[PDB]
């Protein structure tokens, strides 16, 4: 392998993202003119929150992942104060952003976008690794507009944590437990995001917010895809044993199958051209 890269290799540039233990940077490294997200984090911050089992297990889960639609780490190195992760840089920034620009996706690109999703999720989950904060703030657009799954901090290898309000399956808040099955939730409220132009349960605070999801209190307007909505009607069900697409619904064959989807060609979806937004 080469040796480590450092920090001089690289001519820093903007920050793409900020979060509470991490920040990305675009950097070009000099030697090549690639551009890599470098996700830079501090090693004090970490140890003193309780942080380093999260920060080991996003660089071990992103080290297994070879599949188009995630992001990829390319390098680690690290200096007397920061972790540096390398990773694809994905040009065209957040599916949230899409959403706001242009509203809410017609029918093909509802698809398009949702069969990509879903064949990710079954990569992922054949793997036997959950996301557990799966929303169109981590699905990244690459330059040719497919999408990149990233966010991997908070993910579980299967042999605690709460992700975001909105996407939060009610058996996180009923029990404190997880599983492929809460991805798929997620997967439902992402669905409807795209045909609605909003997600699902909304509220003025969090209570608000897991009050309606544990009571399934949400509904579709008028101008969405019926086939749209039957999938979304069988994915946000309270029972995680009952959605389509779990182990206990005899997995990704039956989602896959389901008549929303029945133009898709599964088999090559990254190397299709997307339907223009
Ligand atoms: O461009 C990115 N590629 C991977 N992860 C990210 C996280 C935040 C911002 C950008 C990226």
């Amino acid at each position: 392998q080469p040796r480590k890269k450092r920090p001089e290799d690289f001519k820093f540039g903007k920050i793409l993202g900020e979060g509470s233990f991490s920040t990305v940077v675009l950097a070009r490294e000099l030697a090549t003119s690639r551009e890599y997200a470098i996700k830079i984090l501090e090693k004090r911050h970490i140890i003193k929150e309780n942080k380093v089992p999260y920060v080991t297990r996003e660089r071990d889960v992103m080290s297994r992942l070879d599949h188009p639609f995630f992001v990829k780490l390319y390098f680690t190195f690290q200096d007397d104060e920061k972790l540096y992760f390398g990773l694809s840089y994905a040009k065209n920034g957040e599916l949230l952003k899409y959403i706001r620009k242009i509203g809410s996706f017609d029918e093909t690109c509802t698809r398009f976008y949702t069969a990509e999703i879903v064949s990710a999720l079954e990569y992922l989950h054949g793997k036997g690794i959950i996301h557990r904060d799966l929303k169109p703030e981590n699905i990244l657009l690459n330059e040719d507009m497919h999408i990149q799954i990233t966010d991997f901090g908070t993910a579980k290898v299967l042999s605690s944590f709460v992700g975001t309000a909105q996407y939060v399956s009610p058996e996180l808040l009923t029990e404190k437990s997880a599983c492929k099955s809460s991805d798929l939730w997620a997967l439902g409220c992402i669905i409807y995001q795209l045909v609605a132009g909003l997600p699902p349960f909304r509220a003025g605070n969090e209570y608000l917010i897991f009050q309606k999801i544990i009571k399934l209190e949400y509904d579709f307007p008028e101008k969405f895809f019926p086939k749209a909505r039957d999938l979304v009607e069988k994915l946000l069900v309270l029972d995680a044993t009952k959605r389509l697409g779990c182990e206990e619904m005899e997995g990704y064959g039956p989602l896959k199958a389901h008549p929303f989807f029945e133009s898709v060609t599964w088999e090559n979806l990254h190397q299709q051209t997307p339907p223009k937004l």
